[PDB]
């Protein structure tokens, strides 16, 4: 029933900076924030999204994650000259204050809240919230790397207190470390935090052996501490979305989530001088893309940091574009993750084995992004005939046109002589037409059609996709039997998911047959996150072909599966699902149009989990993003 994403946002906050030298802070300007807003108003992103004022935090909020002696002693900084400033500031570490600071902060941790409280009573969707000072540096007693007040931890405290919540995930992709976040839930197992950081074996600020994979936490809350340290610079696309795949999303998918908070640095973008990775503005389109299947969509993104202005502006429309469920852009280059990344991942998953199920069985330019734009209509639905159906507000039906229906004649003669149903041939007609709109028109973006034959039906949607031209097309098939589906020309990618045990031979297909019981969810979303989806973003594919045959347990992850996706391609996936299923129907439809998805919340039988690393095994040789070990020099 929630729609819309809250922009939080004020100009009150870029007024107070750096007034004597330190090159430890000369970075972090006001100009972040006003860079940022004005490419979100440039891009037409901050008009679609409502916008929530900011409110001051109270005295009791900020006490809520900082100590009264520490609070009186930020209270008084208002009152200080520069001199008196100066002193104040270097009995932290690398930080400054203003005499506007104080203001600004609880500004800052006001606007968090505000986020937090659209989100939590389904005001809206999602949101984020363009805050300075950052948070996740600051501690109990102490400001701490720009930052003053601990944003996200107060709205991880605060929901806990105001809605009751159990579970809240923290996701920190800024590219240092949060110790503050992490000090703060250290032995809280409600409070979920993952953070990747530039380590370089402790030599990088802020230079903790806290910071390190070995913090798993404290007592209760042991293993809800994950740190990913990348130990050397550069990092690229490969390695942030390797860490996803193989840490993040399988440990968050076991966990989840009531509600989800993104500690949003983008000094882990190209061309940010402060982390010097090489991660493009595109990726934060995937990650945030692949976390809002959790917590039914329940996402509050709040600024960190990110200094590169350029670099800054991109990143953020890039993390709204997907908040309003623009379609992902493609991404392409991505292979394995380096050797360091692949080692620090290694490590992480072995530490983290004693406590998450789907680790246990191991015990500067760049290019401007293409332009993201909504289809005119998100989802194109073809139902059977005289089936009536309720259908979203972004969702329309099918009307063949002359040339669309000439076409399909000309296909009849020459592949299917004895074809005479006239039920079948109305359904490929439509087959090529929603194609047609989804590929050259741009005006729909993907669609759904219930096919009889599926032998017949799968042929003309997969031909009629590569002449169109689609460069490449990844098939993901529900089903038992063969399909007319030719997988060595590097053009085709298949994805099967059946109940016989089979053999593969072509590296360009990935059977899973998974065993049939309770364990059939846990064990799929395993597979999803840790085979399907690498292979299937390094493929990079232009199409997605989602085929169901009528032989129903697919209705607990087919909605995730079709969500998570639609990542690839630029969202353009269509659907063939073969017989009338109105659950099943209005499933599809309901991920495919972009709507929430409603959660899951065990561990899946060895059998399977053997059969998915003989899987990886298999493949990772080809598909580098599908490996979480470092190669082994022969
Ligand atoms: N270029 C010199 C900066 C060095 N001082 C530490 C940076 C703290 C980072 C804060 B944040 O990026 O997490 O918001
Ligand atoms: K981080
Ligand atoms: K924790
Ligand atoms: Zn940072």
């Amino acid at each position: 029933a929630a729609s819309g994403s809250a922009l939080i946002f004020d100009e009150e906050m870029s007024r107070y900076k750096l007034l004597w030298t330190d090159p430890a802070c000369e970075i972090e300007v006001p100009e972040r924030l006003t860079v940022s807003y004005e490419a979100l108003r440039t891009h037409g992103l901050a008009q679609r999204c409502k916008a929530v004022p900011v409110r001051q935090a109270t005295e009791q909020e900020i006490l809520l994650a900082h100590s009264e002696e520490y609070l009186e002693a930020v209270k008084q900084t208002p009152g200080m000259n520069v001199e008196e400033l100066m002193a104040f500031s270097k009995k932290y570490n690398d930080v400054y204050f203003h005499q506007n600071i104080y203001h600004c902060a609880k500004l800052a941790a006001g606007a968090t809240l505000q986020l937090v409280d659209s989100v939590m009573k389904r005001e809206v969707r999602n949101g984020m919230a363009l805050v300075r000072p950052p948070g996740h540096h600051s501690q109990r007693s102490a400001a701490n790397g720009f930052c003053v007040f601990n944003n996200v931890a107060f709205a991880a405290l605060y929901a806990k207190k105001n809605y009751n919540l159990n579970r809240i995930l923290i996701v920190d992709w800024d590219v240092h470390h949060g110790q503050g976040i992490q000090y703060c839930f250290e032995e809280d197992p409600s409070v979920l935090y993952f953070s990747w950081h530039r380590y370089e074996h402790q030599s990088f600020w802020p230079n903790l052996p806290e910071s390190d994979y070995s913090s798993v936490g404290k007592g209760k809350g042991s293993g809800f501490n994950i740190n990913l340290p990348w130990n050397k610079v550069g990092m690229t696309n490969s390695d942030y979305l390797a860490a996803f795949f193989h840490v993040l999303l399988p440990v968050a998918y076991e966990f989840d989530p009531e509600l989800v908070i993104v500690s949003a640095g983008f000094d882990s973008a190209i061309g940010d001088p402060e982390g010097e990775m090489c991660a493009l503005p595109e990726i934060f389109a995937h990650l945030t893309h692949l976390l809002m299947p959790l917590a039914a969509g329940k996402m509050c993104v709040v600024l960190e940091g990110g200094y590169n202005l350029t670099s800054l502006g991109q990143s953020v429309c890039q993390t709204v574009h997907s908040l309003l469920g623009d379609p992902t852009p493609r991404i392409s280059g991505l292979g394995t993750a380096c050797d360091s990344a692949l080692e620090s991942i290694q490590n992480v998953r072995n530490v983290q084995s004693s406590y998450w199920s789907s680790f246990k069985h191991l015990a500067i330019v760049w290019p401007e992004p293409l332009k993201r734009m909504p289809a005119s209509v998100r989802t194109v639905v073809v139902p059977p005939p005289g089936v009536e159906l309720t259908l979203p507000k972004n969702c329309q039906h099918s009307d063949i046109s002359e040339s669309t229906a000439k076409e399909v004649q000309r296909i009849r003669d020459k592949h299917f002589h004895d074809l005479t149903d006239q039920n079948i041939l109305r359904s490929l007609g439509n087959i090529i037409s929603v194609l047609d709109r989804m590929m050259r028109s741009d005006e729909v973006c993907n669609g759904c059609v219930v096919v009889s034959d599926l032998s017949v039906s799968v042929q003309c949607a997969l031909q009629h996709a590569l002449t169109e031209p689609a460069e490449r097309v990844l098939v993901v098939y529900v089903g038992d039997g063969e399909l007319p589906v030719k997988t060595n020309d590097g053009k085709v990618f298949l994805v099967q998911i059946c109940t016989k045990e089979t053999e593969d031979k072509c590296v360009n297909r990935l059977t899973l047959c998974l065993r049939e019981g309770e364990s059939l969810t846990a064990g799929f979303m395993q597979a999803l996150l840790g085979l399907i989806l690498p292979v299937a973003y390094e493929f990079n594919p232009a199409l997605v072909l989602g085929i169901v045959e009528e032989t129903t347990r697919l209705m607990r992850v087919w909605g995730h599966m079709t969500c998570l996706i639609q990542g690839l391609a630029r969202g353009r996936m269509l659907t063939l699902l073969q017989g009338y299923d109105k659950d099943l129907l209005e499933l599809t439809v309901s991920a495919l149009s972009g709507a929430s998805i409603s959660p899951l919340g065990r561990a899946p039988k060895p059998e399977d989990v053997e059969m998915m690393e003989k899987q990886r095994q298999r493949l990772q040789e080809r598909w580098g993003l599908l490996r979480c070990t470092v190669s082994e020099s022969w």
